[PDB]
């Protein structure tokens, strides 16, 4: 399309004042943007957000496409230990509802206050991916003949799962309040803490420990169907986390006055609390070791990724621990 | 039988009470029961819509625009033919966002059911794809994107439609809005009629016809093919909307007063008038295969079909002048 503009190829305006509402690119903002029309996608300002959207759209998969026959045979055999089963069941219990918590938070809390069409475009992709992930866990329950009411209620029945999710509810903050606003320093700091709570802590910390447990099974040729689905989930979660980081940093950069010593320290403490709860959860999963996994490795690993998340939002590492699972940064071609 | 250790043991031997009773679940106003837990699924129609939507994955960038680009830049299309294309792109480019934003900002909060929400997530993402489609068309054809996207502020017949949409949206966005009263739930249902029945069910279908008529003549087939994928999505959106409205009615028969029914009929009547006005702005003279008078019949025909689906009497009794749109 480098050819001449043909005559008659523009549409005539019959509202002479309408032109003024065309969106100026440099007037667009991540939050508190009421000066321009939020319904028009164009012109795109946040290329990073649009890129995340395009990348996510290229990652389409469904749980129902992954064969579970071998997982079914292994699950029904005596070849899995009781301790191996416990790891699997606790993870399916935590994940089955965690995805709904992330998904509902995108819609009910985040979307409204991210006043930018290209970022909202990503958010709708992300929320849909959370639906696919919830579907995954129903598909696993039904494939393996598990009691799905038992699995989905896990966060009310297992203390270490509940403590993680109650912590999540607390960091959700006042954002769900219908009268909550981001057009003050306090409001915007509150909103960023929600973003840290969901992108950095829930998706960036609480999930990864489960990923290691399940992908370890996969590495050992056990439950490769569940493992393959978690691989697709991890591919999604990586983008989710990167968008969150970009959103947080962009908001900081556009509103530098919210990023105070006090807020920074508050964020570190929430992350510290999250690390402890994740370690406690890992201890509940592994009271005894399974092949290549024990609770003590998760002390180092959870602290390690916590450091990586901290750096990405401009805060200093605080644990300085080794990563006992370097294979988690392997490229998987799906 | 099942192997030993296939169950998680509770250490909150008290949390089992929070398991969801299937028959406790409701479409709206359901805060007795844990809305985060998907299972047990009560509304199978909603889950079915979700699965069907997921099998329909497409991306506008999968569809070659080479032949469309060549045709757009040549002298082969008349000024009148270009006019139909530009106005439709103008309307659709932002209307998809209006629908997508309403799902999230209005509908999701008040549909207190996980399987129905699951579908809403799919629908909202589908609207994001549709929006991407219009950006892709603009970039491909070298159109002034700000001119196309701002069309609903620049063209009277388009603005009239979206001003009407804003009115029928109601107070649903208001922080003080609630559905736990007859009046509240009636207003919520009117928003559902406004978006599923009117916007998606009438305004969009009329535009489908205009673009797909080009496709039928082998003109702008890249755009046409994208619209076929959009229509495929839109069929399910409408089907879900109709199920949701009827489901809410059945569970809350007190809202479906003679007064509400008549209110809804008047809203559909106005929508019909506005779409006919829009069709006449699109086709002041009429191009090959398209005259404004055919849209008088078509808009009325589909409005009748939508009325029947939500238990209202058809009022126009006009025939379908585009039998192919059925196929
Ligand atoms: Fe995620
Ligand atoms: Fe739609
Ligand atoms: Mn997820
Ligand atoms: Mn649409």
């Amino acid at each position: 399309s480098s050819g001449l503009v043909p005559r008659g190829s523009h549409m005539q305006a019959d509202i002479l004042d309408g032109k003024q509402k065309r969106v100026n690119l440099n007037s667009k903002r991540l939050v508190n943007c009421n000066q321009v029309d939020v319904n028009q996608l164009v012109p795109i300002k946040y290329k990073w957000a649009w890129e995340h959207y395009l990348n996510g759209c290229a990652n389409n998969w469904l749980p129902t496409e992954i064969p579970m026959g071998k997982d079914i045979e292994l699950w029904k055999s005596d070849r899995l230990s009781e301790d191996e089963r416990r790891v699997i069941l606790l993870n399916l219990g935590f994940f089955s509802t965690a995805e709904s918590l992330v998904g509902n938070n995108i819609v009910l809390a985040i979307f409204k206050h991210v006043t930018n069409p290209e970022a909202r475009q990503y958010l709708l992709r992300q929320a849909f991916e959370e639906a696919v992930h919830t579907h995954t866990f129903l598909y696993i329950c039904e494939s393996l003949g598990l009691d799905e009411k038992e699995i989905f209620n896990a966060y009310n029945e297992r203390a270490a799962i509940k403590a993680k999710d109650d912590f999540q509810m607390e960091i959700t903050g006042k954002v769900l309040d219908p009268n909550f606003r981001t057009d003050s320093v306090e409001g915007l700091q509150e909103f960023v803490k929600n973003l840290v709570g969901y992108y950095i802590i829930m998706e960036g910390i609480f999930f990864y420990s489960g990923f290691v447990m399940i992908l370890s099974f996969h590495r050992q040729n056990k439950m490769i169907g569940i493992g393959e689905q978690y691989q697709y989930i991890l591919r999604d979660e990586t983008i989710h986390l990167n968008f969150g980081i970009d959103l947080i940093n962009g908001i900081k950069e556009e509103n530098p006055e919210i990023w105070t010593p006090e807020l920074q320290q508050e964020i570190v403490e929430l992350i510290k609390r999250a690390v402890d709860l994740e370690i406690e959860y890992a201890q509940d999963c592994l009271p005894r070791g399974i092949l290549g996994l024990r609770a003590s490795m998760f002390i180092d690993y959870v602290q390690h990724i916590a450091d990586r998340r901290l750096e990405r939002i401009g805060l200093k590492p605080i644990y300085h621990t080794k990563n006992p699972f370097p294979w988690m940064s392997e490229t998987i071609d799906l």
